[PDB]
């Protein structure tokens, strides 16, 4: 039913925005971090010319290396003469954070930028070119962790996108061996239909283990189902905070219990956070921020900076971590034969560190010496941290809220108005509830007739018809309440506005029989 | 002794450029097309102004979806007001030839590199974005065809570089069947290290074939050599065309053969072709050309734009080919098991084209929704094509084939000057061979009494001690030559007459040898 | 007005025609993005057209 | 002309589109309307599509 | 039939590019040579403004004479400020070139330029611009004969193109008798339907003498069939070279003839050449070259600097000419009819040379002191011309032929690929014949079926309706083959391709047929 509900809804659906919600159960975002965007191009104009004048002969199209020597100078040069430029302004104190804040070779950062840019070089390291690794690292453990964590003990792995970032982990798991057929893999719900179905795979074939989140209260995970990790067998824990669609945070409380339990109980346990949705909060503590040495972090640029297109992001690692200590507690076995594999990296292939293999792993090992990502995207990202870093009111930040509580707004003006403000929820993600709703508008009596008058389908086409906009089901509750999921980051004023006409046209026309129907007792 | 050898080099190895092709094997380009560059950055500049102008509050940071309505105008006004910088004359003509040639929608082409370039939407379709196929994919059936291939009937898989084009078809196969464990692999070589190394895996366990290239004949494939494939259980053929380390095409003869007995004996024949020195050719016929439904063309546009890190590239594939019809010729077993993986695509499961699953093969399918190169990846690549796709005279390409005479030139200036120049031969690559080099110096009587009295190693290693240079070793003979490889397009002019400068010395080092040990005669 | 105003006549201008005219807004609003006033009276055109989801051309 | 003609030649030029001319025309007449010739340029056409009521584009 | 076939046709026939193909049997070129464009522009700006400046009242419309007293330094001055353009760049060139090479009084020839811009002067002479005569001479000369012909001894006569051209030298014959009604005219063939027509008419009514070119031997006029003009009753040689619809140049062997035949035994011949196609070709020798004081050279502008519209020509003719001496071999009596006409004209009408009477004739006498090309166009013409003279390398001449390869190679991508290249060919329009096609695509055995299967007819058609391209038709072979004659250089990539997409679609419903037809066998 809920297969061939989306095929005949595609059917009807208005756009790729709508599309993409409904094929990816998540929303593009409609706006986008364009500050470092433009000192991006207006890096690589600099690049471009660097290049031209490192081209020894009169050939036109023909452009040679950046020179490293003097590039200062230079960058300096180029900078003064076009400060009047929103992106070169932006791109000048960059540097000064590289070199007065985290107190980095200034040249060094510059050339491994202004090559990087014109991608004319292969990543070197493939796991992430050497200065973008010690900012973009900085961004990560100050957003997620931010707690414990000093930068110089955090890892990162430049990777295609939360996306690369998965299928990187999961196959780079299995091919060493920390994770075995047939394990026991927790995974913190509700989720969306993609992640519940990597495990669902042949090449994996693993059991499933929900750890339910308690809507009555405000989607977090209850004490009691946090404690199902404590079994003994369950090999990993598999999260995304804040949660989609819940969109929520793991307060507290529920740190504290996994802190406490891999603590106590659990020093085995591995710990699969995804954290995207993670920086629109106001504060946010990562699970990587608790247990740093069982967790691997993964951050989407994606949602954030709306950059979903460059495909950035990374799979942070500490230093002294289980995955690594798990690779020692190994049958003498597998270790030879995993040698054998890694044969052509080193000499002792027992040194060889996880984050390092997921490289490796990547590319089928023999090509390591060329896998990585396009240094182009290493330097948007950077810049993309870095805007992200100097931005010390969080003025951007600010706005993506304020753009969020308006959407919210603007889409319940017609339904009650907005819900209970959530202290731990993103919204990046509004959940219509069809009960809610009307008991807000007409009353607890009124309410339960349309209940169970009405489905969640019914709503998802009923808006999906009259406007075009694809909306999610609720899943994981009973299967006993119509619910809407609304994405309040992927569409605007007018288009939400017209879901609410609708869903309220709706909730109209049943009233109409709760009051007609009535009158004939 | 390769494999420690190797080891101490490094430990003088004096660069990146020289510590590539220890590691990869393969020169990194010190030259770059910077046209279609700094129309990239240039077109981003415009992109980054749409985008400002479609976010409708009043704040600094952000930046909306760019409209598609009206856009030509846009583009136009941007494209008159700058006719004055480098890149945006050609970031124009783009659009014509893009209009007026291939003659598609011109404003749907501008909307798809704009919104392209600020990367805010995902890949759609994850395959390759629509237009830049049809472009792109023009390019390539240009340069590698040509022949037959009307551009329409070719599909085109945007990659990570040819890199990821490997390993995504072999895993890709495996998964599927069309390749077993214990399968035979034809091997056109000699081939550099890595791809030797693909097929010697676990995940693979497979059994080599070399199809040896004949040395005394310019490296060409021998007509004997190339009748292995006659040979029913070889499942495919793998080639790199132009050769690396050769460097060299596949004549007339060579070709001939292959489209013959492909048509002949072996329809069900594979071919996985790697044509990425292609390009630098004058005149270049790809495997892909003769057997168009037989082959997986790979192409990177990383060599000859200079654009390694940029990782770009695709895989074609004929819409009737094989590799479809093989995935039919399968027990139904097999098929009703793949049908439960690729579940979440869609409803015929057994329609799916092997291109189309190549992806979704990418990144563990339920997430193929997400797949995909960048967005900015997928324009520059574009750019890159309409590039050489409208350079008219190859003013471009005839610059770099100078550039490698020259770097020729000056390398075997003390050497007994440049080699018989080979119409097959692309000279990426050169081969300084010992004894040649003093069958020019001093004569046949000279020659066999040095060519014992050294060896390949000391070569190398004599070379990259009083320079700082590694070379290749020769690969494929009768270990019977110390030779040396050096690539005509990772140095300078003074560095590769510093080679021979060493080279040369050390031919004088032998030559009073053999005349001082005369005279004891 | 100047510009629909078809005479050879300094001080007389016609009435603004509606056929293309995102097009010229936008032109002006280019050439001027450096003005204070003009830097809003692009953004206004994009509320108007993006969030009150009305006809971007009738409203100019 | 210089336009249209998509290889990277210098000397040739291809045929100029019909589409989307006007506002090609506005353009360069706005960023010209200090030269002599082209503040008349503009208001032909205006009389040719105001007063004698042509087609604007298929005029230009 | 071929008249109620373009009935029909252009019934579908789809633009103006085909419709003028249809009509005239010509291609109208879809590229023009801009630089001298722009100059002429450019010129005009800077006459314009020295008119402003020679009107002695306060009136803004109103202008003056160009004064030529002062004029370089004032052109100079223009130059000097303006050197940023594209155009006054070579504006300022050809003032060497005219001063510098050709020797002309530079103030002259600028003023004749200026002034000649502003079209305010009547054409003195009428003939041709004294100094625009002197070059656009030096442009003929050079590319036509370039052999024997100073320039110092050929006349050259302004004419609004080739059409032009011809309705004056025709009517001029006739008007003064050096043609009587009923002659024998030779007309080398095949040529396109229009001048076969001028002859068939009633104010002539003369006699055709076809002069067939042989198919087999790459349409070359054989030795036998030039020998024709032997026959002393033979008044005048017709010829287009190189030809239309052929599009090739008689070879060293077809001129030698006629240079002999004239020398030996036609002394009193007269020869008609319309050498336009002329300037494509890299080499070529007009007929104007091998008898200079025999022919009658007519050059047009219009093809190879794509300015049909500009409607420039000349009409080139030796000082001693035969036209010349013919008019004095006249018996008395028509002598003083002539002088009854031309008496306004001059005393001495018996030394009235034939150029000067063509002038004469075009605008009924008494009004030749007005007749004439515009001076805009002299002027325009000239500038082309000295585009042409100072391109040394003929970067623009080979963006052309190129221009042609290229749009061959598309084209014919989907019917066995590109012809036999004939070095006398300039392709300007190309031959698909249905037969070669099918022996190259599916054999000898195959085209024979076809051939008979199918006519031109139903090709020009099938064409026409698919895509709504015209195709010229096969004029001059047995009616026996259907071929079909494309145009170069009127249409776009993407059309030629469509072309032959259609072309090939049907030349698979016949294989179809071949095949399916002798399984019955
Ligand atoms: C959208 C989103 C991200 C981003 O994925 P990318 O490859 O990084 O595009 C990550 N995880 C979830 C749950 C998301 O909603
Ligand atoms: C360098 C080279 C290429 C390029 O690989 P990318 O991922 O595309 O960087 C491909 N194959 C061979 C044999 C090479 O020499
Ligand atoms: C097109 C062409 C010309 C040009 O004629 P104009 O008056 O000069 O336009 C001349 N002769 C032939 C055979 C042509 O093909």
């Amino acid at each position: 039913s809920p297969f061939e509900l989306k095929d005949e809804l595609i059917k009807v659906a208005s756009g790729k925005a709508n599309r993409l919600m409904l094929n990816a159960g998540r929303g593009n975002p409609n706006f986008l971090a364009t500050t470092p965007r433009r000192a991006f191009f207006r890096l690589g104009l600099f690049a471009a010319a660097e290049s031209e004048l490192s081209y020894s002969y009169m050939t036109v199209g023909v452009g040679g290396l950046a020179k490293l020597d003097g590039i200062e100078g230079r960058f300096e040069r180029f900078i003064a003469e076009h400060r009047d430029q929103e992106g070169v302004k932006f791109l000048g104190k960059s540097l000064s954070y590289v070199r007065d804040q985290l107190g980095l070779d200034p040249a060094a950062f510059l050339h491994e930028m202004v090559d990087g840019i014109l991608g004319c070089n292969y990543p070197v390291p493939p796991r992430m070119l050497t200065v973008s690794e010690q900012i973009v690292r900085q961004y990560i453990v100050r957003e997620m962790a931010g707690g414990a964590v000093p930068p110089e003990s955090v890892d990162l792995f430049a990777v295609e996108g939360g996306t690369a970032a998965m299928a990187y982990i999961f196959e780079s798991l299995r091919i060493s061996g920390l994770l075995k057929a047939g394990d026991k893999v927790a995974i913190g719900m509700p989720v969306f239909t993609p992640y519940i179905e990597i495990p669902e795979l042949a090449q994996y074939d693993l059991k499933e283990v929900p750890i339910h989140a308690d809507p009555d209260n405000g989607w977090q995970y209850s004490d009691a189902e946090l404690d199902k990790l404590k079994d003994p067998d369950v090999k990993i824990f598999f999260c995304v905070n804040p949660s989609n669609p819940p969109s929520v945070k793991m307060d507290q409380r529920s740190l504290d219990r996994v802190r406490a339990i891999v603590a106590e109980q659990r020093p085995d346990l591995l710990i699969l956070t995804d954290d995207v949705y993670g920086t629109f909060a106001d504060e946010f503590q990562s699970l990587f921020s608790v247990c740093p040495r069982n967790t691997l972090l993964v951050y989407s640029f994606s949602k954030y900076f709306g950059a979903t297109g460059w495909r950035l992001g990374v799979i942070a690692a500490h230093k002294d971590n289980v995955f690594d200590h798990a690779l020692s507690q190994l049958p003498e076995s597998a270790k030879k034969a995993l040698d054998h594999r890694y044969r052509s990296l080193l000499p002792d292939v027992r040194s060889l560190k996880f984050i390092d293999r997921l490289v490796a792993d990547s590319r089928v090992v023999a090509l390591n010496h060329t896998a990585g990502l396009s240094t182009p995207q290493q330097v948007q990202m950077v810049l993309f941290s870095l805007f992200a870093l100097m931005d010390e009111a969080d003025a951007y930040k600010q706005a993506l809220k304020q753009l969020i509580r308006r959407r919210e707004a603007t889409l319940y003006r017609e339904l009650g108005m907005p819900p209970l403000e959530n202290p731990n929820s993103v919204n990046y993600y509004t959940l219509i509830d069809l009960q809610n709703v009307t008991c807000r508008l007409y009353g607890e009596a009124f309410s339960q007739w349309a209940v169970q008058q009405s489905s969640t389908g019914d709503m998802l086409f009923r808006v999906a018809d009259e406007t075009g906009i694809v909306l999610l089901p609720g899943r994981g509750f009973g299967s006993d309440r119509p619910s809407g999921r609304a994405s309040l980051a992927n569409l605007n004023e007018y288009e939400y506005a017209a879901i609410g006409r609708a869903l309220r046209r709706l909730a109209d026309e049943l009233y109409e029989q709760y009051k007609a129907l009535g009158k004939e007792k």
